[PDB]
């Protein structure tokens, strides 16, 4: 009756919005009321004419972290891996951080580290290279999103099992779920056979009439953080053990209820400022109570991927898209899906109520996350600026609750809403965070 009307409205909504934003191809899968809806449209490649099917694999991007987290949590439940063990005992400063902190981006690892020197399936040499990198702050003091943190989780999985991250991801999680494994880069010889049909990425070029193929360079070492390739339906399947009705899922034993709850349980006193309201083990949270949704986002080149889970309503939905318009399709989907009862949570940055504070000349300094750096400066008039290697200076407004807004001097650049973080109420500024990354005051 009325459920059938809703699935029709969703597919009809998905079709309208894919065309309206001219997405090359997309998949939307919704699990709701115990059953699955699978929508798929458009082109896997514009060059090829090949259509998108539910089999077509899309790059998950950073959505890969939810499966890596799921993989890590499996080893914990078999007792093969300790969520609070220090990394030093697992693989010869960063040695005092924990798997639990890595999962939650609270380990103080920088976001990106050059290891284009990796060639095989082992993450062992990569583990060492992280060690020769200054931490952001001591493990546990603040949220900072880190692809490298999850690449270290690949080394952990490899030392905990005796298999490389690819082999373990395949044999321990993808295979029992029914997911055909595919990767941005697979360094193993492996076996042969027909490869899984994959979607290419696309972006509108100047004067172009439709989005065209775009090449993405993705380093091999990012694999455990972003290298998985699969379908909307695959992501919904991996979400199945997280839902209230998980006893109806035949493979619920694959991820026990206690692990599901842990992945969902957010770290206290470490808000992912500028990305979500909370972060758990491989899931972020948008919203707070009955309105709290969990998931993950990702984008590689001209492709995007979004996953969203509401455990209590036993609802999961995933979107894959293979053009740069994917993100606006996700946004329009979030705003319009309410007209079929699917009110996915939103996250908006705070907008400050108050007037700008007096420019504090103790905020001056250089802040850094790995290679990326920002400078808080002032001019001769004593006004605060944010400088950035190849960008116009931003005007820096300081606000209450240690918030700040940086307005760019070039209108095609985005402004930056972030906050400062102190280690102690009486202490000086030690951190700037925005977009869920921290930057260390040097």
């Amino acid at each position: 009756g009325a459920e059938g009307a809703e699935r029709d409205a969703v597919g009809a909504l998905f079709e309208e919005l894919v065309r309206e934003h001219r997405v090359t191809g997309a998949q939307l899968s919704v699990y709701r009321d115990g059953a699955l809806s699978e929508y798929a449209t458009g082109l896997a490649s514009v060059r090829t004419g090949e259509p998108v099917t539910p089999r077509t694999g899309f790059p998950f991007g950073s959505v890969t972290k939810f499966l890596t987290a799921e993989l890590v949590m499996q080893f914990v439940c078999d007792g093969d891996l300790d969520l609070d063990d220090p990394l030093a005992g697992l693989l010869p400063p960063l040695g005092t951080a924990t798997v639990r902190q890595l999962l939650s981006h609270t380990a103080g690892v920088v976001d990106s580290i050059e290891y284009d020197e990796m060639r095989g399936p082992s993450y062992r040499r990569f583990a060492a290279a992280c060690a020769r990198q200054p931490a952001l702050f001591p493990p546990g003091l603040a949220f900072s999103y880190s692809n490298t943190g999850y690449c270290l989780l690949g080394a952990v999985i490899e030392a905990a099992s005796g298999m490389d991250w690819w082999t373990a991801m395949d044999s321990c999680l993808l295979r029992p779920l029914g997911i055909e494994p595919a990767f941005l880069h697979d360094p193993r010889p492996g076996q042969g056979g027909a490869a899984r049909p994959v979607a290419e990425g696309h972006a509108l070029r100047a004067g172009g009439e439709r989005a065209e193929h775009v090449d993405h360079m993705a380093s091999l070492s990012l694999a455990a953080a972003g290298g998985l390739v699969g379908s909307a339906t695959d992501l919904v399947t991996a979400a199945r053990p997280h839902l209230a009705d998980r006893k109806t899922f035949a493979q619920h034993d694959l991820l026990p209820e206690d692990a599901v709850l842990a992945m969902r349980t957010c770290v206290p006193d470490a808000e992912p400022f500028g990305l979500a309201d909370g972060w758990g083990l491989g899931l972020m949270r948008h919203g707070t109570g009955d309105g709290a949704w969990y998931g993950h986002d990702g984008a590689v080149g001209g492709a995007s991927c979004n996953l969203r889970i509401h455990p209590d309503r036993s609802l999961a939905l995933a979107l894959t898209a293979n053009s740069t318009a994917g993100p606006k399709l996700w946004e329009a989907l979030v705003a319009r899906l309410p007209e079929a009862g699917l009110d996915v949570g939103h996250y908006a940055l705070p907008v400050p109520d108050s007037a700008p504070l007096a420019p504090d000349a103790g905020h001056l300094g250089t802040y850094a996350n790995g290679d990326l750096e920002l400078m808080v400066t002032h001019d001769a008039a004593g006004d605060l600026f944010l400088t950035r290697e190849s960008y116009s200076d931003y005007r820096l407004s300081l606000h209450e609750d240690d918030l700040f807004v940086a307005r760019s001097g070039e209108p095609g650049a985005l402004p930056i809403t972030g906050r400062f973080v102190r280690e102690h109420p009486a202490g000086p500024v030690a951190l700037l965070q925005y977009g869920g990354r921290a930057m260390h005051r040097l």
